[PDB]
């Protein structure tokens, strides 16, 4: 149950995979990080949810991937993944789920580029 | 992973408490159904969601509730639940996120209704 007077707040998270495979040569990462990642913190402030690229290629640098998977600390394990946008919130459910809506629909315009 | 590509729809669902403690004399089944149930059947127009009132109370008719749980039938095993509105959306996930996200703030109103 959801207990809209308990001292907790609610997270949602969500991993959305970047549709590589339907669109094979779209510049993904870069459009969504934009020069300097100034459209992800965009993103991020405007949505108020904390939004990340993660998975192979997620770092536009083969090499650079490659050395910090080799290393393998733990905070590299997602390069392995399967490439995805990483949503999280939290708060009060209905901000929660208001503040997920937000930054998923905002996102899935990043990544149905042709609608 | 959510594929935005995939045919499978989102399913969203919460259980809400109605906060009975809170708010020790409030009507909220009368109140959320309304007359004939008008007010539940607009709430679920308007937000495109499934709303039901479930558990103890919800149906204000201790004789009738007792009745209905005595006879052991399945479809009336959540009247022995705490008093919850029971929110369910279905659709692709931006659409289910926003979905959700409506029905969880209008229910939000009549469940913290001295806010
Ligand atoms: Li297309
Ligand atoms: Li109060």
């Amino acid at each position: 149950y959801l207990d809209l007077f308990s001292h907790k707040n609610m997270k949602l998270k969500e991993r959305v995979l970047i549709p590589v495979k339907q669109y094979p040569k779209f510049n993904f990462v870069g459009k969504i990080l934009g020069p300097q990642g100034n459209t992800i913190k965009r993103l991020q402030e405007e949505t108020g949810a904390k939004i990340s690229v993660l998975g192979k290629g997620s770092m536009r640098d083969k090499a650079k991937e490659e050395e910090l998977r080799k290393g393998g600390d733990p905070k590299y394990a997602h390069l392995n993944m399967d490439l995805h946008v990483f949503i999280e919130v939290f708060g009060p459910p209905c901000e929660a789920y208001a503040l997920m809506a937000h930054a998923m629909c905002e996102v899935k315009k990043f990544l149905v580029p042709d609608m």
